[PDB]
Formats: structure tokens, sequence, C-alpha cells
């Protein structure tokens, strides 16, 4: 109770500094119909290419960043079939590359942050890929040079809700332990769902044309040091909540071939339709009356759901046009997307002259989803810009 | 601002421990037996001097008792599960994905039950197993079978190994002691069928894991500010840390492949783990001035019988110290993540049956150890209850 008192923080949990990271591989939309079905031996599926070309050009999609070369794929071309087992290749790469683009972000946001690693008391560190033991935490811990007393948490195979998701639980520790700095990570790499292309499952191409790669990282903590710690947004409250029946929405499974997804028609529509209960809990409390009267980090998932989300919660274009930059620049990320959003909106309060952060209103919504359907919401305070 | 709302949102007193329910797989596997049964369906009968290497092993492991969801029947329908590093994934997939959940179902009924509250006051779930990854997760069936509410908090944690199960708790402190009336369910499930494989010569270390380790679960309830006359702590989480020994990965681990996992250790291990125990027992235990490492008690996750030793030689502990985890050891095996829920709940039974004074078998302060890959050390410390007779 005394001890009780005295260990733990203040003040709301707050997000300090961001960093992003991808590959080095550029991949083009418009030729990469042409790349993916020459290099998994394809030329002959004419039709189902034209078909891919479509598709391609639907997804709104400029540009992705993969891990995945032509280079790897002639190396270990058991990564291109679409059935046979190819888990031990995937899983080579993953294990070993999940830390290290983790890495790149984790150091540019320590670098903005502007503070010792040795200040740094937690880990939370989210990817679909990497599963060994010791894990992808332990191994990011160490390319990092972490001290050992390091509280780590790695939380595999959630999907794309998974980058808010770790807003959540950071906020718990940041305000629960005075003097806690936690580095949360959001990194994926698709070598694990890349595979070549199947005549009888022309929908399940729809992951070969929208997912890239990337990681996210932010350092989370309560009580700022005055005039060494600027935070960029406050954590007011993180909150997930499960649609009825929807677990066939989306989702996937792990196997001897990978992970594959699967999705239905109507996942806009299924996501649109039941945000209104979770975004109603969490800024009814603030007396907010219009979905306008806050700003929106959201993760974009594909375009069809800003649309669907856009077209249902009546938003003016600008609330999602970060979502839809950084989802043409760089595809969906799945978990770590959300965090380059974040980056990009702040960027531009600050380019555009706005009054706060988050495009000069004071509140706002960070918004995760997935299989579940899972529904993560995490309220933000914006910070004023002082220009 | 948000500094008066915070205090309307936070906890007030430590995180409690509730309640703790555990469960196994109904199939009792007696390990004076256990050589036969392994070699006669494995088709490994028509090898004689790896039986015998195989049955010392079983001798000196200690174990008496495990249960396993396997049975004899489950391998003749899937055959490949026998296999030693064939490609077997998708038969340990189509267990684990169904299996993982119905298992923990059982251990959160249980803690749920002694806990006597309804469900719809459960405000977060967190879950761990090496086992059972599909999207949505184990944590979405275990949630969806107990019937919690749609608006619950979940975070499954997927294939860390045996400290995970103490690790949770540090996370549940967090959880409990940040949110004003927040009752977290804390399950951790664990099923060997991803790891249980048949036999190779040129291999010793495989042979282990077929003879140390078992399938249960563990269900504790945490919160702070209890109801006053209605919820019961049982234990006050004081303090929970992680520590990494330095240059020490290749200590113990593993790694998932096509043919399921794969378990390593160095047969040092036990002295791996002792010798760097102090660094963190110091930080725990110092603030409270302990005297003498047997003035606490003990709820180490036991792992075998030579880590055990180790500890118990180490820090010069009187046998009754360890001997919930030997008993929990003994009468199950290793169940990773899970042991060390059925060792508290141990503890706290016969310290009532035998008329003990607090839920720490009489003493005020005690330490949970988790060790495992990393190599990882999680320690908890925890405030007994008084026992009210």
């Amino acid at each position: 109770h005394a001890l009780r008192r005295e260990q733990r923080a203040q003040g709301p949990a707050t997000i300090m500094a961001i960093g992003t990271a991808t590959p080095p591989n550029l991949y083009e939309q418009s030729t990469f119909p042409d790349f993916y079905f020459r290099v998994t031996n394809s030329d002959d599926k004419q039709e189902l290419k034209k078909k891919f070309r479509r598709m391609c050009e639907k997804t709104m999609v400029k540009k992705r960043y993969l891990h995945l070369t032509e280079e790897i794929l002639k190396e270990r071309p058991k990564l291109c079939s679409y059935k046979e087992a190819s888990f031990d290749d995937r899983q080579d790469i993953v294990v070993e590359e999940i830390p290290r683009l983790a890495k790149e972000a984790a150091e540019k946001a320590i670098k903005e942050w502007g503070r010792p690693k040795s200040e740094i008391t937690h880990l939370v560190f989210c990817s679909i890929s990497g599963i060994d033991m010791p894990g992808a935490d332990y191994r990011l811990a160490t390319l990092l040079g972490l001290p050992l007393t390091v509280n780590r948490l790695m939380i595999y195979s959630q999907a794309c809700h998974m980058g808010a998701a770790m807003l959540r639980i950071a906020k718990d520790l940041a305000e629960n332990n005075r003097g806690a700095r936690v580095l949360v990570v959001a990194c994926e790499i698709t070598v694990l769902s890349f595979r070549g292309p199947n005549e009888g499952d022309f929908e399940a191409l729809a992951f070969q044309a929208g997912f890239g790669d990337g990681a996210g990282a932010v350092v989370v903590g309560a009580d700022p040091l005055e005039g060494i710690e600027k935070p960029i947004y406050e954590i007011a409250a993180a909150m997930q909540e499960t649609v009825a029946e929807s677990q066939g929405a989306v989702g996937g499974h792990l196997r001897a071939f990978g992970w594959t997804f699967y999705f239905l028609n109507q996942l806009p529509a299924i996501i649109a339709d039941n945000l209104g209960r979770s975004l109603e809990r969490a800024l009814a409390p603030l007396g907010v009356r219009e979905w306008n009267d806050v700003f929106w980090v959201a993760h974009p998932g594909n375009w069809a759901i800003i649309d669907a989300i856009e077209a249902k919660l009546q938003l003016s274009p600008d609330k999602l046009s970060t979502a839809r930059h950084v989802f043409t620049e760089y595809g969906n990320m799945q978990s770590a997307t959300v965090y380059f959003v974040m980056d990009e909106l702040r960027k531009r309060s600050a380019v555009e002259g706005r009054s706060t952060t988050g495009d000069g209103l004071q509140w706002g919504v960070l918004l995760g989803f997935g299989p579940g359907l899972s529904i993560e919401t995490v309220v933000l305070r914006s910070m004023p810009l002082h220009h």
C-alpha cells in the first residue's frame, strides 16, 4: 500500500517517439504482376495473370517493400509451391530477419527519444513470424544491446490488430511503474505467407497483391522528464472487443505450407458496421458527439475497408487520408502499419501548421482490427504544436 | 484533467491471486510401463538395446505419472505422429488447435467456480501455450467456450517455454493494479502433441522429452482491491521481474519445424540455473531484509529432478521448501508453463490441511520462480495470507 503508492507512476502513458523501417527492395505494383508470374514459373497461366493485373490495379497500392527477392526464391524454390511443404525454408528466414528488421525501427525510435538505452525498462514485441526458443524478443534485445534486466514480452502470430493492442499493454506497464520506459515494436515479414499462384484460388491472390513488410517502434512512458522528453500523444484509454459470430470473417491457418489467410467479401461491411458500438464506449465519456470531432489513426486493412469505414461513419475524406497514404505507399504491413499511419499523422500536422499533433483536434482514435473479429480501440490525446 | 481521470481509473492495492484451478487430460500414463507402451505404439519393438536405455531414463527422471491427450487410438489414426523427423505438422496442428482451448476451459472453469463470481465481472484474459496457433487464436476459442463477455480484453501468448507461467503473473500484476475493478483470468495450457515422436539412437535429448513432459493447465484469477467478505486473496503479488543470464542462449531452447517442436539442452543446465539465481533473489528479497533463504517459501517450476536438486543444494534449502515442486513433478511430470500453478495449488492446499497460519506454509514472504530459454529467470515475490480455521 505504502510501497504500492511509491513504486507506481502518476500521470498517463505517453508516446514519446516513433520509428519505422522497411526492407530495401522496392516492389512497384505496376510491374509486380510481371515479377510474380515470372519468378514463380507461372508464365503459362496468362489468364490468371491478366486477372492478377486487374486485382493489383484495384488494390490501389503503388509500392511495397519485401525482404524476399528473386534470388531467395531461386535458392529455395519450395517457397513458390502453393500447397507443398515449405515450412522449414520459411522458418530459416523469419527467425533471422524478424529481429533484424525490428532493430531498424527500434534504433530510429530510440534515437528520436534521445535517451540512453540503459533507461529502457520493458520491451513488448509482436510479429506473426519468427517462432523459436529463445524467441524474437531475446534476439532483438540482444541486437540493440539492451540491459539484461529488461522485462521482455513476445506476442507471436496475432494479426493486424496487435499493433494497436501493444499500446493497450504498454499503457498499463508505463502507468503502474514509476520510471518505466517501454519499447514497443511491431515487425512483419511476408515470407511465411508468400507463395505461387493457383488457378483455383484467385481470391487468395489478394494476399500476394496486398501485403508488404515493415516494422514500427515507439517509446511509451508516464511522467515525461521536463525539457528532455517531448510527448507526441497521451494514451487516454485502450480497449478491445470481439464481434459476436464473426470468426469466419477473416483469419488464417499455420500449416506445413506456411500461413494461408481467408476473408469473406463482406469483411468491409462487417468491420464498418460494428465499429460504432466500440467507439461509443470509448468516446461518449469525453462528450464528443460527431465522428468528425476526433482524429483517426486507422489501420487500413485494404482500400475497401477504409472505404466502408469512411462511408458508415460519414467521415470527411481528411480523416482517413493518412491510412490511405501509408497503404498506397507501403501496402498492408499487418501489425506494423498503424505505427506508420501514426508517424505520418504527426509529421503532416507539423508541416500543415496544425495546432496539435492530431491535425488540430484534441482527441483521437487509433484503431486496429483483425481475426475475431477483433477491434482494438486506443483513445489518444494530441499534444500542442509550437510553430 | 487526465491526472484527475487517472486517479479514478487506477486500482488502490496490490494485485492478489484470488483462486486457482487445474486440469489434466483423462489418460493416465504410468511411468513404470511407459517404455512398453512407447515402443509398442511407435513400431519400434524390433529394437531392444535402445528399449533398455529408455527404461533407465524413465527410472532416473523420478516421474511416476503423467496425463497425455495422446492415446494409442489417436496414433493409429495419425501414424505420421510417431515418425522421428518426417513432416507431421498438419496432424499435430489438427489436434492442438482444437484441444489446447478445451483443456484450458477445464482449469479456468475450476478457478472461476472457486472464485464464485459471475463471468461478466472478468475484464481481462491472459492465456499462454507453446501450442495451438490459429487465427483467431486459442485465446479467442477459450473466451468463447467459457462464455466470457465480448468486451473482455484478451491477450494470447504463444510459444514461450516454461517461464511463461510465472511471467503471466508479472503481466497480470500490471493489468490488475492499473485498472479499478479489473479481474484478470490468467490461464496456461500445455499439450505435448507437437513434441511427441519416436526414438533415434543418434539422439539422447529427444528421448528425455518423451520421458519428462506431461500435459495440463492452470488458471488463477487476479485482481486488486478485493470485495470485503467475498473475494479471499490467497497471495499478494508484491513484485515481479525478469532477468536474462548473459551468454546462455544455448543452455535450453527449441525449434519449430515441419516435424513439430524440437527441444535442446546442455547437461549442466541445472548448474547454470542455480548459479544465476542469487542476482534475481537479491533484487527481490533484500528490500524486505530477509536473512536466510530458508525464511521464505518457494513455488518453483520444477523443470526436472536435477534442477530441483541443484537449487536446494545451492541455496541450502531444507527439503520442505521445494517438496511441492517435487510432488507435482512426480505425479504429473513437467507441464511447462502450467506446472508452477499446480505447484502453487499444492502449497496452499497442504498449508490448509496441515493447519498452517498462512497460505505459504506458515511464513510471510515467498518467491515464485520460472525459468526457461534465454536463459530467462522469472521472479515473482508473494506475500501469503492468513488461514483462519
